[PDB]
C-alpha cells in the first residue's frame, strides 16, 4: 500500500488523483521532472498538485530506500538503476508501441514516417531505455485529419486508462512479463528534430509534406511557417509543377501553393484566431465557410479557449449544437479544468436566459464536473449567492 | 523499329546485350552516365561496351529528337523531360518497390529503416521524380545478414529480368499502367545521406546500428567506419552496457563492442585483405579463425577477386570446398568476367597438377561460361598452345 509516482503532466495528476479517491488507503510519493517549474500551462504541473495535496516530493536516492512500494514512471526524466531496488516493481509508461518509437517525440516521428498507429505502453523499467519487459499495450488508430496535438491527446487519455485497468496487477505483483523484440525497434533522439529552427522540407513527396505538417502541428509548441506566415495544414493537389520543389507557385490570402517532388501541395494559412472571434456571434453556416481542416474546430489558445468555450460563454446555442456534430466537446476545459457548463453559467447569470441549459445537457454537458480547484458550478453559485440560478441548474440532478 | 537505352552499369550493358541477341532487327542508340567513364570497374561501362559493340552513343537532347523510338532508362542520372519528346513511350526500371523509395539511395534507405523487402519497378516516366504509372513490379527479400550491396546486386539481377520479361510488351504497346498510390509514398534526396562525412550514430537501437553497418556496407565505395577503422558488421549482442551510447568498452584486433540504447553490439573490424592474403596459401583452420561474420568470405576486392578467386589462382583446393561449403559461388568471377574455372587453368599450368579439376567439377565448376572479352578457359590455352591442358580440361566439364 504504497506508491512512488515519478513524472509529469496530466497524466502524472491524472493517475495520482485517481487513486486519492478510489484507493484512499495508499501513501502517495512523487517525483517531479527537473523542468517542472510548478506552473500549469497547456501541462498540469504535477509539482504543483503534489504540493496543493501535501504528497510528500522525494528524490530518486530515496526512491531505493522504500522496499514495499511500487514505483511508477509517467514520463519520468532521470535513468533509474532498476537493480538497486530491493523489489521488481518498477513501471513505466511510454507513449508508443513498443517496440517501435522508442525515445522523443513520439507524436510526431510516427505521423512523419506516414503511420496508420501508434499506442501506449505499460512495461517494467530494466536497463534499457524504453526497453523493459511488456505488460499491456494499446494500440491507437491516427486519423489521417489528426495532428500531433490530437495524437498527444490521444497518449493522455490512452495512458491514464492503461495504468487505471492495470492497477492492481501492479499492486499486487501478479502480472506477466512478455520481453520485447529487437525486431523493428526504433529510437528517436532529442537531436532527431531541431524545433528551434524548424524547417518544413518540400524535398519529399506530397504524402510526406502533409505529414510533416500534421506533425509540426502543434499550436502550444509551434505551428510549421512559411516564409514568416503560421500554416494550419494543407491538402495534395492534381497539380504536379515542373518547378524546384519548395518553388512558391501562387500566393492568396487563405493559402500558399508550393512544388513538391510530385503532387503540388495547398498549406492553408493559420486563421484560429478569426474563428474563435466569429464564435462568440456566428452562426455555423458562417463559421463552416471559414474552416479549411476539421481539426481546427478543436484548437485553443493560450488559456485554453477553444470555439465550443467561446461559443459557450456567448450563449450561442446553434454553434454549439453544430460544433458538437463536428466532434467537439461539450464538456470541454481551459487550462484552470473550467468547463464549458461553468462558461454556460456566466451566460446565464449575465443574460438571465436559463432556457437553454437543457439543450447542452442533451449534447451531454456535465454539471458535476469539477475544476482544478475542485469546485463545481454549483459550488461557484453558492459562494456568490446566486441561489435561483443555482436551484434552476440543481434541478437537473 | 528503335530503341534508345540510357543508363549505366550491369543492368543498362545486360539488358542491351540481349536486345542484340534476341533483337539484332532493332537500332539501339545509347546514352551514357556523366560518371562513366569508359572503364569497368564492380559494374561494368556501359560507354565501354558500346563503344566496342559500335553502338552509337547519343545525348539525351539528341534522343528527345528521335520519333519512333522507345526510350528506357536504366540507372540514368539526368531528368528526362517527357513533354520535350514528340511521343509517350517513356520507361524507367526504379530499384524500389514503389511508390515508396523514390528518388536516392534505395540500397541503403530500405535497410536504414529495418524493411524485410524492397523491389523494381517498370514504369512511365511522368512529371516527378518516379512517379509514372507502374507497368511491372518484382518484390525483393532482403536477408537480415545482406549488405547494400548484395541488395544492389539483386536490384541489377531482379531489374534485369523484369526488363526482359516485359520488354516485347514495351515495343508493341500491349503493356498495361495503374497510377502510382499517393498513400506510403515516399522520397529520399542525394542530401539524406553525406557519404563524404559518413558517421555511425549509436544513439539508436541494436537493430537499427546493425542496419546502419548493413546499409554502409558496399567496399567500393566504403565501408562505416569508427575512430577511422573500417568495419565489417556485426552481431547484436546480449549485454546492456550503462555508458552512454557511443561508448567503447572493448578494443581488441578482431572486434570493437559499443554501448547502445539498448543491447550492445560487436562491430567487426575489416580485415578482408589479410583474408584474401591468407587465402593464397593457408588451410580452412587458419581462415575460420580469422572469421567473425561469415558473409566476408564474398566479399571482393576492387579487381572482383574473392576468397574462392585467390583460392582457385593458388590451387589452394581444400580452401576452396571449405568456401563453397559455406556458400561461396564456385563460377565466381572478378570484374573482367574472368572466372574461379580461369584461375584455376593458371595454377594447373604452373603446377603441372591438374588432379584438383574433376573435385572442382563436382562442386559445380563450369567450363563453359566466358569472360566479357568472350573467350571461354578453352580459348586462352589454344592461343597459348597448351593443346595439353586444352585437352584435359575438355575431357572433364560437364
Ligand atoms: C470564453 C471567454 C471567457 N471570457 C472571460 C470570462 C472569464 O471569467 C475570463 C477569464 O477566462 P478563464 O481564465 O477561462 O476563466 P477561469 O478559468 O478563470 O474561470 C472563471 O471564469 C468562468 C467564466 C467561471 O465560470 C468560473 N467559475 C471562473 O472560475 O474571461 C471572455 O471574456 N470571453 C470569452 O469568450
Ligand atoms: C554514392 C554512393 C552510393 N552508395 C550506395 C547507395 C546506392 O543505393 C548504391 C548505388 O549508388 P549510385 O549508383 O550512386 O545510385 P543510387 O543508388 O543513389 O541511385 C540513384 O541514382 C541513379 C543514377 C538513378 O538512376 C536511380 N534511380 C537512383 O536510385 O550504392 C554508397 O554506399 N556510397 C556512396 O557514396
Ligand atoms: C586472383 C589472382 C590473380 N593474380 C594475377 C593473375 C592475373 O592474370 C592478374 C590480373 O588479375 P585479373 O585482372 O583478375 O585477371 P584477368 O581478368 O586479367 O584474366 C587474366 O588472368 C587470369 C589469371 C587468366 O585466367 C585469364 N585467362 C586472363 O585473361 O593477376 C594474382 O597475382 N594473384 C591473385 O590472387
Ligand atoms: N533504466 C531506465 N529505463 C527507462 O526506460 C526509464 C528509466 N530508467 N527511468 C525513467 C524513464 C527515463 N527515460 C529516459 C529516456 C531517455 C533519456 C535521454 O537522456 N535521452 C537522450 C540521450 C540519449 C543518449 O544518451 O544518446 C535523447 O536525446 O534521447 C533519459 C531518460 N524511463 C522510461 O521512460
Ligand atoms: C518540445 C516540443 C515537443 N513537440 C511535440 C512532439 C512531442 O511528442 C510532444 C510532447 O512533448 P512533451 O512531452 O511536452 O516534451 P518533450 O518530448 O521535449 O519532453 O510535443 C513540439 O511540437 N515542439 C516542441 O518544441
Ligand atoms: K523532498
Ligand atoms: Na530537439
Ligand atoms: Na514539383
Ligand atoms: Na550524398
Ligand atoms: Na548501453
Amino acid at each position: 500500500m504504497k506508491i512512488i509516482i515519478a513524472g509529469k503532466n496530466d497524466i502524472a495528476v491524472n493517475v495520482t488523483r485517481w487513486l486519492q479517491k478510489k484507493k484512499k488507503n495508499i501513501e502517495i510519493y512523487a517525483i517531479c521532472n527537473a523542468n517542472d517549474t510548478g506552473i500549469d500551462t497547456f501541462q498540469r504541473s504535477f509539482k504543483k498538485y503534489c504540493k496543493d495535496n501535501l504528497i510528500p516530493i522525494i528524490s530518486l536516492a530515496e526512491a531505493y530506500k522504500i522496499d514495499d512500494a511500487i514505483f511508477l514512471s509517467l514520463e519520468f526524466d532521470k535513468i533509474v538503476q532498476p537493480s538497486k531496488f530491493n523489489h521488481n516493481e518498477l513501471f513505466n509508461i511510454h507513449f508508443s508501441y513498443l517496440p517501435k518509437y522508442k525515445g522523443m517525440y513520439t507524436s510526431a516521428w510516427p505521423i512523419l514516417n506516414g503511420e496508420d498507429t501508434s499506442g501506449v505502453t505499460l512495461h517494467k523499467i530494466d536497463h534499457g531505455i524504453d526497453t523493459g519487459a511488456i505488460i499491456a499495450q494499446k494500440e491507437i488508430i491516427i486519423q489521417p485529419f489528426e495532428t500531433a496535438k490530437d495524437l498527444y491527446e490521444k497518449y493522455i487519455s490512452e495512458g491514464t486508462s492503461l495504468v487505471i485497468d492495470n492497477i492492481s496487477t501492479l499492486l499486487n505483483s501478479e502480472y506477466v512479463e512478455k520481453e520485447q523484440n529487437i525486431k523493428y525497434s526504433s529510437y528517436y533522439s532529442k537531436k532527431t528534430i531541431d524545433y528551434s529552427n524548424l524547417e518544413l522540407n518540400f524535398s519529399k513527396t506530397a504524402f510526406e509534406i502533409i505529414n510533416q505538417l500534421r506533425a509540426f502541428t502543434f499550436r502550444e509548441y509551434q505551428l510549421p511557417k512559411l516564409d514568416g506566415v503560421n500554416i494550419f495544414l494543407g491538402d495534395v493537389l492534381s497539380s504536379r509543377s515542373i518547378m524546384k520543389p519548395g518553388s512558391i507557385l501562387e500566393r492568396n490570402d487563405k493559402e500558399i501553393i508550393v512544388s513538391t517532388i510530385d503532387y503540388d501541395v495547398v498549406l492553408y494559412k493559420d486563421n484560429f484566431k478569426e474563428i474563435l472571434e466569429a464564435c462568440k456571434y456566428s452562426d455555423s453556416k458562417y463559421i463552416a465557410k471559414l474552416i479549411r481542416a476539421k481539426s481546427i474546430l478543436f484548437e485553443k489558445n493560450i488559456y485554453g479557449w477553444s470555439p465550443v468555450i467561446v461559443a459557450a460563454y456567448h450563449g450561442n446555442i446553434e454553434l454549439i449544437k453544430w460544433l458538437v456534430s463536428k466532434g467537439a466537446n461539450i464538456n470541454d476545459r481551459n487550462y484552470k479544468g473550467t468547463t464549458v457548463a461553468m462558461y454556460f453559467k456566466d451566460y446565464m447569470l449575465k443574460s438571465g436566459d436559463y432556457s437553454g441549459l437543457k439543450m447542452l445537457i442533451d449534447l451531454g454537458l456535465d454539471l458535476t464536473l469539477t475544476d482544478y480547484k475542485d469546485y463545481t458550478v454549483f459550488d461557484y453559485l453558492e459562494k456568490s449567492g446566486n441561489k435561483n440560478l443555482l436551484q434552476y441548474m440543481m434541478a437537473f440532478m
